[PDB]
């Protein structure tokens, strides 16, 4: 189905990115995996299913760490036919107490580096008549939070640009869209409910109320879920979905 | 991977429900189709799926002649596990010059049909703790266009509607969500193309430029598969979305 | 600032309603009124202003009724320079549980009447060039809530409505917007209702608009800052859409 | 109406701030002025109200500068009781060949400066018990146009970031919107114009976006602005208005 395809995930060393890596390896897509870490847990999954994978550890950060990224997979596998700009952290904290740095690293990682990513892998797409973008945003991309400063602007920021890049290859082959995801339970949330939890302290339940006081079905999305509708947006059936936002997130917008 | 699941499409003697009927019987649900006309050609698109098939021709602004219909799917079937309420019905002109049979009746099939068919599946997807509504709306569910007041307001309203209902529904495994369409290649639509002694593709162009950048259609077939991943446990957290297919329409 | 032109105010004879209609009557306005349950109260409180009060009994579920309010102001005035769509009920219940006829009545006066007077009111503007058509949708034209299937239909269908009509008069100097008001203490609010409970799950300023502020922000629509606002649909509720 | 308060407008030596400005003088408020070329026709622009204009030249791509601009609002006025973030900048390209400094550079002024200017402003509004903060994004903060990635990444990040502040002080009487102008004619847009009959030049450059064929001008915003200084303004929090001339309706 994707035999053939090289998908590049960004921070797909744990987490969502992980999961929808690992969907794409199944489905038959090579895969350039990034994030920090250790990367062997990853590399592994995928080559269970029967693809070829590498890693590199590039810090999105830092545009040249980027271009690094991108041409190790113009060399090991020929050009990137599909790409999730995934990687992505957060910093909590009131507006006026919010760090100076956190705000500059979440627009760095979290905002610019899609921008890098789009710009990097696009010409190859439109070159062989082919491609999909999707950008893993957030229903912060469409609302936000108290604490959320950085993070709800940088994703935001991604669904206009995910509108922009869609527009702009409408009339190839090539799409560019995106995921908005209400929770997921990987590190990233648990470092909310373990500060939550941190006075008081049952972590159980300080998982529970993060979970129902903004998602209706008091159930997570689970990172293979998001990697199948990565795999859907992959698909013909997905060749008209441009500059879309379409989200997963147990009816958080939905309210 | 649907087999064992009864789907009810309206609207799906021919087009868009016809075309997404055709995608869940190939993935092995069992159809009630709906609709005017003729229904052997549709019913004979199903079969040979190697599904069962009935039909019921339900006029959907009669709330009778739809309970008739969810009737017909209980006493073949036991009931409809996956809803997809499509409804065909435009009519174009300036508000002030729309008429008012068009206006009640474009509110009852676009809009209060899905209420009612919704009203109608639900009990029976809770009681058996699973099952699919899923409203085919349209970009006018999020947008308007000018001479289009009754459709915009009756799309706008599923996609109102679909928001309560996946609220109402977030804590089962039952969910609803809403597909949203721009220009799709109907029956109707390629009749409106092929009237031409002499290029398809341009008078495509000239319909698609102003509202769709792509300059291409989506199919009925884009949208059934797109049903089919609604369906899917990938699904299980997709809940009161309106998720739009449309070429780029809604990102300008 | 509105001097001699003529606002016809639906569902006008109690609260958000008659407040919007106090503040065109204050600008000047002569103000036909709408709705249930006795009119005097109504207005004397328009007339205070000195402006013609005139008012119409019509239950808007039924359209012949709708165009006899119509036929008033047309007649009383010569027709409507400003018309503000706010008559709305509620029902509470459950998809499946909910009434076949509190479906009907939710979308027949929440929405079918709007567009009613919506076509009634326009050729009038358009003739006389200027109009304002202001509806009261709510917050739930723009999100859902459990228990509110027809409501948040008929107010996401004002939503859309406002839209074709905004840029249907793009054109013209008559402009059709929607205001999205979210809680508002009224008795069709204190019915839902200790109010900072309410107020709390929805709400996050924990405190409620006012008929006033929704008022003036229907006069900023009026002025000549507003001719350029079309086909929009302006939130006013204490941070509900923020989030 | 707001005689006794301090309005602080970036990018207001023309155009969309200056007539914000303008509106805030004649509504009572004493005014910081804020941006490029030559202050005196703005600061007299404002001198014919009656109020007090100071103007600061700050590079608002420059935190550095941000900061000495709010130190002066905080030696010449006390504090600001009323934030304008208006500042804006614009490139056009398509992605892939954007320029990755002019994306850094419309990041910075048209999205991190709305941060500096708000994290700055808003303990003294607190304090005060009072404030509101008002963010000039356009529609491109909602939609998305060819050749302006930076730009509508921008906008976006401006529009989600209100969000976040209208909650985080939902529980006081400070306040932060978003105004989300269509066409507004700017003097850069009045000289596109003059370049291409007049009426027709409009006409073809708006038929596209904004379906009144007719601008939105700065008075206008002012007048906003000015309503969401109002009481009326009280419980709007978080949003973003639209003012386009139906650019979002379709
Ligand atoms: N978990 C959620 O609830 C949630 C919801 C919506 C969207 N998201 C988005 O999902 C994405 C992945 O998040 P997650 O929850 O899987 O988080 P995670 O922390 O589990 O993983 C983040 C991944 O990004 C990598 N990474 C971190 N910084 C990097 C850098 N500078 N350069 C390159 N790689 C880097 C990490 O090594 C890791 O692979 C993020 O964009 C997040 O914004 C998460
Ligand atoms: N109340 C809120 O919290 C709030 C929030 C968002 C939107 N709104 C909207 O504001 C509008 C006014 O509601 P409100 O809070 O003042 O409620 P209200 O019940 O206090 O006033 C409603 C008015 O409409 C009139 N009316 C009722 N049924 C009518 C009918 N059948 N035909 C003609 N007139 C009729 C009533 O007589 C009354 O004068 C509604 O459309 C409502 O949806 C209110």
């Amino acid at each position: 189905t994707l035999k053939g395809k090289t998908a590049l995930v960004t921070g797909s060393t744990s987490g969502i990115g992980l999961g929808i890596a690992q969907v794409l390896a199944r489905a038959g897509a090579n895969i350039v995996l990034n994030g920090f870490g250790d990367p062997a847990p990853a590399l592994a999954e995928i080559a269970r299913h029967g693809v070829k994978a590498v890693h590199h550890p590039a810090d999105l950060s830092d545009v040249a760490q980027i271009e690094a990224l991108f041409a190790l997979a113009e060399r090991e596998f020929g050009g990137v036919d599909i790409l999730v700009n995934n990687a992505g952290i957060q910093h909590v904290a009131p507006v006026e107490q919010f760090p100076l740095e956190s705000w500059d690293k979440i627009i760095a990682l979290n905002l610019s580096a899609v921008f890098h990513g789009t710009r990097l892998a696009l010409p190859g797409m439109r070159a062989r008549n082919w491609g999909r973008i999707i950008n893993i945003a957030s229903v912060h991309g469409l609302v936000g939070s108290t604490g959320k400063a950085a993070y709800v602007a940088a994703k935001h920021g991604v669904v206009g640009l995910t509108k922009v890049v869609g527009l702009e290859t409408a009339t190839s082959n090539v799409t560019c869209n995106a995921i908005c995801p209400g929770w997921v339970l990987t590190p990233l949330v648990q470092k909310q409910i373990d500060d939550r939890a941190a006075n008081g302290g049952d972590p159980l339940q300080a998982q529970h109320d993060l979970l129902a006081e903004k998602q209706p079905s008091l159930a997570f999305v689970t990172p293979e879920h998001l990697g199948e509708l990565v795999l859907f947006l992959c698909s013909e059936a997905g060749s008209q979905v441009r500059g879309a936002a379409w989200n997963v997130d147990g009816g958080w917008l939905a309210q």
